[PDB]
Formats: structure tokens, sequence, C-alpha cells
């Protein structure tokens, strides 16, 4: 989550779906719209075409959101349902 060789314009942010298997760790840049993690998120996983549904502070990501627009802060995590 802070291990010391990250640049410090990124954020780390878990993603985790239903099974313990189903988790990464996304580095995202700040001006990155959120969709870039949920793609990246996916293409990962191996779990395009299912319409994952990814969810922060109890709301549905657009995808659309940057990461300031939401709060979303370094350490914060993505829950995936679906």
């Amino acid at each position: 989550m802070h291990h010391h060789h990250h640049h410090s314009q990124q954020l780390q942010l878990r993603v985790q779906g239903k099974e313990k298997h189903q988790t990464l760790e996304v580095s995202l840049s700040r001006d990155s719209p959120l969709k870039t993690l949920m793609s990246h998120y996916e293409e990962a996983m191996g779990l395009s075409g299912r319409k994952l549904s990814f969810f922060f502070d109890g709301t549905k990501l657009s995808g659309r959101e940057l990461p300031a627009d939401l709060g979303m802060e370094s350490g914060d995590l993505i829950e995936v349902w679906g």
C-alpha cells in the first residue's frame, strides 16, 4: 500500500471482488478517470463482458470520476459486485 518506491502522485487502490482470488492492487494516476482502473481490473482478472459493478463509499462508480471528485485517496478500497 505504501512501499517507499511508489511515486508520490499515484494512488494505490485495492479492488476486491466476490472471491478471495479476485483481487488486485492498482496504481492509478490522480488524473486518470476511474474507468481506467475498472477496465484494468476486468482485463487482469479475465472478467470482461460480465457487467461487473464497482462501488466506492457505498455508491456505484460511473467510471467518469477522478479520485479527487469522490474524496478517494491512496489506500482506499473499491468493491466489485457480480
